[PDB]
């Protein structure tokens, strides 16, 4: 009984959910650490996708034979999602440093006040200040970084259909 | 069997939340970035409206031949306040802008300090 499945209602209950929550995994490199709400954002992204994955694994057998592809993309995700919390809280450190509490090393200087910024195409227009622009050249350097790993993550989705 | 449903008690239970959870989501253009508010928001409304889709999955399933009208707004609402959250990540980025941090492009001045604000009837002090 060769049967195949109508896929509509599972692609409208769990497979655009599932695109509409993955594409604000890039957001959180593009949120200022003023704004006070990078973990926020972060966080939700990861246990919405955690909760989706728990949903798909409560549909399939329990069976150790094969991984859904949507499953594993949606591992994938929380992997880099994870990383990204990661990111923004050591970029979060970052930006809140004053001299008073910490002394910037002169390599940390001349690389992200200097060289990386030229790379990324940031173009820097008081040392609060550069403590400041060094936590938003780290989050611009991995917001590159994801988007060629989020992007090249497509490939991985394309051949499911 | 031609039988016609009693709406009122669906409507009640699922129409009406629904309404009410798709009313807000346009307040996050109306709140200040100041607040520190605006992911709270948006993304309270995306799990909610999330949730509803869910729900009315489970009570009507849709299927190729014919997908509920209510699934339908619901999931295009979803997508809008996915769009939603976007926006207020990037104006939340715009908003907390300096001259020691970033220059301010001539033609930026000229469209958003001069000319889109007299479209929409804003007239900066
Ligand atoms: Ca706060
Ligand atoms: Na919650």
């Amino acid at each position: 009984f060769i049967i195949r499945r109508k896929p509509l209602f599972y692609t409208i209950n769990l497979i655009i959910p599932c695109v509409l929550i993955t594409s604000l995994a890039i957001l959180v490199f593009y949120l200022p650490s003023d704004c006070g709400e990078k973990m926020t954002l972060c966080i939700s992204v990861l246990l919405a996708l955690t909760v989706f994955l728990l949903l798909i694994s409560k549909i399939v057998p329990p069976t150790s034979l094969d991984v859904p592809l949507v499953g594993k993309y949606l591992m994938f995700t929380m992997v880099l999602v994870t990383f990204s919390i990661v990111t923004s809280v050591c970029v979060l450190n970052v930006h809140h440093r004053s001299p008073t509490t910490h002394t910037m090393a002169p390599w940390v200087k001349v690389v992200f006040l200097e060289k990386l910024p030229a790379l990324l195409f940031m173009q820097q227009p008081s040392v609060s200040e550069d403590w400041k622009y060094v936590a938003m050249v780290i989050d611009r350097l991995f917001l590159w970084i994801f988007v060629f790993v989020c992007v090249f993550g497509t490939i991985g989705m394309f051949l499911q259909p």
